[PDB]
C-alpha cells in the first residue's frame, strides 16, 4: 500500500542508517524512490561530522543511493507561500520542516517521520506523512 | 572598509531595498559583488508572501540583480563540520544563520548584518562580519565622493 516516491525527515535519515535498521534500509532502497532535500541532508551530515572528521565520502554515497533534491527556486517560492500562510495563523515552524515539507509536496513524496504531528500544520497545503514505526512495520511485512 | 565581494542577511537585505536606501544599493551593486544565499532569497521571498507580493516576479527581479548562490555540495559540507565543531562547544545556532556564514565564506564576501553578534562563534573558521549601519557611512561617502 506503499507509494513508490518516500522521502525522510533528518531524524529520521539518522534512525534509518542506524546499524540495527540495515534491512530495511535494503529493503526500502531496493523498493522506493527516495528524495531528500539538501536540507535534510546537511542536518543528517551535522550530526556524522559529530562523529567523524571526514564527511565528505559520506555525501557521496548519499548522492549515489538517493535523489538529493536542491533548495531549487521553485521551492524556495512554494516555501516562502506556505511559511507566510501558517505564520498568518499564528504556527510558525523551523525552516527545516517547511523546507523539508514543502520539497516533499514539489516531489509528491511521503514523508516519513518520527514526529509527523510537528508537521500536521502542513497537510493543508498537500503534505502527506506517516510515522516511522509504522513505515518500519509495513516494510516487514514485504516478507515472502 | 569592504572587500569586492559581499553578503547581507535577510534583515539586512530587506532595508537594503527600502525606497529610502535606494541610493546606497545602486552604488553598492554598481562598485561591488554581492553574493546572496539561496537561503536569504528564501526568507526575504517570506516576508514579501507575508506581504502578499507577487513571490515569482520579487525572485526574477532577485535573479536578475544579485549572484544567487544555492545551497551548493561543498557548502553543505562546510556548513555541518562547522555546526558539529560548534555545536560540540554547547554552541546552538540557528540553520540559516550557519549556511549564510558558510556561504560567505565559501565566496569570500563580508557579511554585512544588523546582528554581527550572532555570526560571531563563526569567525574563527574565516567569516568577516560588519555592522550594517558602518556599511552604509562607507558606502554614504562614496555617493558623496
Amino acid at each position: 500500500p506503499l507509494p513508490p516516491d518516500i522521502t525522510f525527515d533528518s531524524l529520521a535519515l539518522i534512525k534509518m542508517h542506524s546499524q540495527n535498521m540495515k534491512r530495511i534500509l535494503e529493503v526500502t532502497l531496493a523498493k522506493f524512490t527516495v528524495n531528500l532535500s539538501i536540507v535534510t541532508v546537511y542536518r543528517y551530515l551535522t550530526a556524522r561530522a559529530y562523529l567523524k572528521k571526514n564527511i565528505e565520502a559520506e555525501f557521496e554515497i548519499l548522492k549515489d543511493i538517493y535523489n538529493i533534491v536542491p533548495l531549487l527556486d521553485d521551492i524556495a517560492i512554494k516555501a516562502a507561500q506556505i511559511e507566510a500562510n501558517l505564520i498568518k495563523k499564528e504556527i510558525t515552524l523551523d525552516m527545516e520542516d517547511i523546507i523539508t515539507a514543502t520539497t516533499a509536496i514539489y516531489t509528491n513524496s511521503l514523508l516519513v517521520t518520527d514526529d509527523p504531528k510537528r508537521y500536521e500544520p502542513i497537510r493543508r497545503f498537500g503534505l502527506d506523512t506517516m510515522p516511522l514505526d509504522k513505515f518500519i512495520k509495513e516494510v516487514e511485512l514485504m516478507v515472502e
